DNA sequence: CCGACGACGCATCAGC
DNA sequence: GCTGATGCG
DNA sequence: GTCGG
């Protein structure tokens, strides 16, 4: 639906929700909105009043009454009150940087640390992490296109083959599901090496080398199973160089891989469905295991996964290509 | 009425 | 110093 | 804030 339809509304829903993630640190409003939010965008129709929207599954009482002051106004009294006040806009602002959570910026907010330009004068009150997510504030929240996704990916697969050609490496999230462009890179590693029952430096032999390479700039966390951090596409002598972009690595056991390959390609709405279809079929599905349910719902031992097909034979479904998994 | 709403790796803090 | 809690994602 | 046991 175009975004003509309810983007009013669902751009109002998405304001509140950040606010009270950011400010109020109210986590569960804050997805009850985006609920909300998601619902009401897929809805083919511009709504007409409250009522309307309260029919769909997420929106309720609340929501259904600001639709209506929105509609009957163009506007909404609470959201234009918080969006000039300088504290609560402040707060909420500050966690657009990456390390900065609501507790950061809550605590930036009490001591006059209101800005970008703020925050460069006080390096010394920022952890690796934030100082990071600073000096990359504007990069990290440009979106990846394809071109440059595939261009990442031929690096990183060559260079993890170059490491040990026993290295299998995925990346999954919606650019494996074919997306047009990415918010970030997820790369899925393991080795035949490594099951749940029997290295470190397998990650850090990994990282180290896409270091050397000089296509990992920077590291906001590493440890022996999970690598957070920066990476850049090499810019042609003369050419604008790329912006920096985030990028994760994972190193899994060989026998979990394929259940972290499917959990992580998504989408979030297709899993629910595999996990709900598994259950009512006598399986359950997490990001690590399938495992049998007994007739008095006790699970068994995980179930051998040698592929995703694997996963979806245990359960009685056909093959589903990424492509094919918006839901 | 009232609890669930995702579990967890890593960095860093709070407490001993 | 070690252990558990909290923040962040 | 919404849902549902
Ligand atoms: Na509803
Ligand atoms: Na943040």
């Amino acid at each position: 639906p175009q975004e003509t339809l309810n983007g009013g509304i669902t751009d109002m829903l998405t304001e509140l929700a950040n606010f009270e993630k950011n400010v109020s640190q109210a986590i569960h409003k804050y997805n009850a909105y985006r609920k909300a939010a998601s619902v009401i965008a897929k809805y083919p129709h511009k709504i007409k009043s409250g009522a309307e929207a309260k029919k769909l599954p997420g929106v309720g009482t609340k929501i259904a009454e600001k639709i209506d002051e929105f509609l009957a106004t163009g506007k909404l009294r609470k959201l234009e009150k918080i969006r000039q006040d300088d504290t609560s806009s402040s707060i909420n602002f500050l966690t657009r940087v990456s390390g900065i959570g609501p507790s950061a910026a809550r605590k930036f907010v009490d001591e006059g640390i209101k800005t970008l330009e703020d925050l460069r004068k006080n390096e010394d009150k920022l952890n690796h992490h934030q100082r990071i997510g600073l000096k990359y504030f504007g990069d990290f929240e440009k979106r990846i296109p394809r071109e440059e996704m595939l261009q990442m990916q031929d690096i990183v697969l060559n260079e993890v083959k170059k490491v040990d050609s026993e290295y299998i490496a995925t990346v999954c999230g919606s650019f494996r599901r074919g997306a047009e462009s990415s918010g970030d890179m997820d790369v899925l590693l393991t080795h035949p090496s490594f099951t749940s029952e029997s290295q470190p430096k397998l990650l850090h032999q990994v990282v180290e080398q896409l270091q050397k390479v000089h296509f990992i700039t920077d590291t906001l966390s590493k440890g022996e199973t999970k690598f957070m951090g920066v990476c850049q596409l090499p810019s042609k002598n003369d050419e604008k160089e790329y912006p920096h972009r985030r990028i994760d690595i994972r190193l899994i056991p060989k026998d979990q891989y394929y259940c972290g390959v499917l959990y992580f390609t998504g989408s979030d709405i297709f899993n629910k469905n595999m996990r709900a279809h598994a259950l009512e079929k006598g399986f359950t599905i997490n990001e690590y295991t399938i495992r049998p349910l007994g007739v008095t719902g006790v699970a068994g031992e995980p179930l051998p996964v040698d592929s995703e097909k694997d996963i979806f034979d245990y359960i009685q479904w056909k093959y589903r290509e990424p492509k094919d998994r918006s839901e």
